[PDB]
């Protein structure tokens, strides 16, 4: 009958809460999609992004849709469909413009403002000579900046991308990731002692990317590479 999906809005434009009230983004958009392939009436549940593997595997939430990157790490305790993205290999750190090259190296900054429970965050906290802060949303990372305390933030470039649009006084420069921590594009959870809901979602999602809804979607929330629109 209900379907649940965990997830942690603070997180846009995959999951987050606007102007209203009410939790909106890419991610709530498909899961809203996926339920409608199920045949089930949707309903979205707010955790800690860190809870969210725990609960799926006690069965407390029936999916995740939380913006997930696909890790190996992750992937021993639960199944992770693909639904967005590519590998990632790189990190924006964002600064203020007045802010004096060069930005990099992170050892710099008297701290480094972050998202908790990330892998971004995971990155950091294995680096030698970085003082983290981290933070419950990519908002309050961002504002750490451009209040001043904190010098430098990290955002993945997918949402920084789309989040960074919003502050024409903050800028991005690359931070490529060393090969050990590439991570994947965004991956679905799915119980894995649930074999026979892991293919009827995976199912779900290769007939949404079929009917061009994922594409419509990626577009809406700005996930995709703009394209032009060109009369034909
Ligand atoms: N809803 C969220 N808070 N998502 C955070 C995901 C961040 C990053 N993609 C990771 O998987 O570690």
């Amino acid at each position: 009958r209900i379907w649940i999906v965990g997830t942690n809005a603070t997180y846009p434009p995959f999951e987050y809460v606007d102007a209203q009230g009410e939790v909106v983004g890419f991610d709530i958009d498909l899961a809203k999609a996926i339920s409608e392939k199920l045949g089930k009436q949707l309903e979205v549940r707010e955790f800690a992004f860190d809870a969210l593997i725990l609960n799926l595997k006690k069965h407390r939430i029936d999916a995740i849709l939380a913006g997930m990157s696909i890790t190996p790490s992750r992937q021993k305790e639960i199944a992770l469909l693909p639904y967005y993205g590519d590998e990632v290999q790189e990190l924006m750190v964002v600064s203020k413009r007045s802010l004096e090259t060069p930005v990099l190296p992170l050892t710099q900054y008297s701290s480094v403002a972050v998202q908790t429970g990330t892998y971004q965050e995971h990155y950091l906290l294995s680096q030698p000579g970085i003082c983290v802060r981290s933070f419950d949303s990519t908002l309050e990372v961002i504002m750490e900046v451009r209040y001043g305390k904190s010098p430098v933030a990290v955002l993945e470039p997918s949402v920084g991308r789309v989040v960074l649009k919003d502050f024409p006084n903050l800028v991005a420069t690359r931070l490529e990731l060393p090969p050990e921590c590439w991570v994947l594009g965004c991956g679905l959870g799915v119980a894995k002692d649930r074999p026979e809901e892991i293919q009827t979602i995976q199912q779900a999602i290769t007939d949404l990317k079929s009917e061009g809804v994922i594409q419509s979607l990626t577009k809406k929330w700005q996930l995709s590479e703009v394209a032009y629109e060109a009369a034909q």
